[PDB]
């Protein structure tokens, strides 16, 4: 059957990613961003108690999904890509956003786009890929014919640091955060080529979840009334870099 | 619980909409299009037995959803918009396509965008709306404050004929089919303004369906491997108009 979430306490997994989920050390931690605002909209509308739980550091996106599937959270909200492999083990709400990926590199690097990766212009071990991301599965399917021959990265920070230090030549990033970081944080990083892997972000829930309909109806309502677009503008329509 | 669809007969509701589901006579009816190709892809991967059932000629999109909810079909596949109100009574698969709407008009008409409809540049009886479509709920929320004061249309054909005959000045149409019709069939109709009501198309299923996971995993696999993009290119890239 089904039921409403009013009165229910949800352990909500979130995962650090600026400006979706922003973690500030203050003197304890304070969370802000698109995700926290979305949670407030849902909490206010649906009446659950939000127990927001930040995933341990270097928890991967796949790791978060697996932790939820094992019972560690009730839902997980973030820049979490809906994939076939994940859908085998968890359900997803209606999509909160479209998504695609872009190629991230250091400015001045002689790469014109994806054909340069697919034609072997870049040594495979100088392509950095964040393990436990949807981008890893894309790489393995479309670039390397299944071979794990990329330079593995444990976090976005390692991705940025390795690019800037010249340890890797390129990586992949979701478009929203890719634009955000290159337009606001690392002015010397840039995006190149057409976007790829058109996909979506969804809220992760247990399979056959009692509260599936309540959540979906609410997400769709926020879509239809322009709230999701408002939140995207609020958090993403900014550019500090000259 | 859950089950796989292999060997199981699915009654699949489809609805006329070129080039998603294209209906030809000779007496017998022949069906072709993106939808029919998609059914074949899913059938081959999942192993179900497809019992494809064209909805009666005058069936509306809301009517199709309600027919499914009533048990008249097992799933429905088409250019069917995922909306909050529909999600109250049926579930939807992971999206098969993004969607948005555009303003449809005769070439030459002096309309800049949605502002003209909101500012009252157009008499309400000269705005045609196809009843029982998602666009009707958009009109009611954004334009008329709940009043059904539009020129009601019973079909796309009535929409085109009424625009060409000058009985109405504008209507709304989903972008995929709007581009197709104005680029191939009605060369003297055109689209104007920014797209609006960003949404998705999904396969309609019963709520709490036994087979939800099997279907979603397979749809996401078709997305990831590029089949959905191939199908879109195949059916929508054409442009016959000079
Ligand atoms: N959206 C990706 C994470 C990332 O690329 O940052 C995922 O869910 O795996
Ligand atoms: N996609 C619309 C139908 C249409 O606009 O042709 C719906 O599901 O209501
Ligand atoms: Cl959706
Ligand atoms: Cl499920
Ligand atoms: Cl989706
Ligand atoms: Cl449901």
């Amino acid at each position: 059957g089904s039921a409403r979430l009013k009165g229910i306490t949800l352990r909500i997994g979130v995962i650090e990613s600026v400006p979706f989920t922003i973690v500030a050390n203050v003197i304890t931690t304070k969370l802000t961003g698109y995700v926290l605002d979305l949670i407030e909209y849902l909490r206010d509308k649906m009446g659950f108690v939000a127990d927001v739980q930040l995933a341990p550091p270097n928890t991967s996106y796949t790791g978060l999904v697996l932790a939820l599937a094992n019972g560690d959270y009730d839902i997980a909200i973030g820049d979490i890509t809906v994939t076939s492999a994940r859908r085998e083990i968890v359900a997803f709400s209606n999509s909160i956003s479209d998504n695609s990926m872009r190629i991230l590199m250091r400015k001045g690097t002689l790469i014109d786009g994806m054909d340069d990766l697919k034609n072997g212009k870049i040594p495979y071990n100088r392509i950095g890929i964040r393990i436990g991301t949807a981008g890893e599965d894309y790489y393995l399917r479309e670039i390397s014919g299944g071979s794990r021959n990329f330079y593995p990265l444990k976090s976005r920070q390692e991705m940025y640091d390795s690019l800037l230090a010249g340890i890797i030549d390129v990586s992949f990033m979701d478009i929203g955060t890719a634009e955000y970081v290159t337009n606001n944080i690392y002015c010397n990083l840039t995006l190149v080529g057409e976007d790829f892997d058109k996909s979506t972000f969804g809220i992760v829930t247990p399979k056959e979840w009692l509260y599936a309909k309540d959540l979906d109806v609410n997400i769709l309502s926020l879509r239809e009334t322009g709230i999701l677009d408002n939140l995207k503008k609020k958090w993403f329509q900014t550019k500090a870099c000259p």
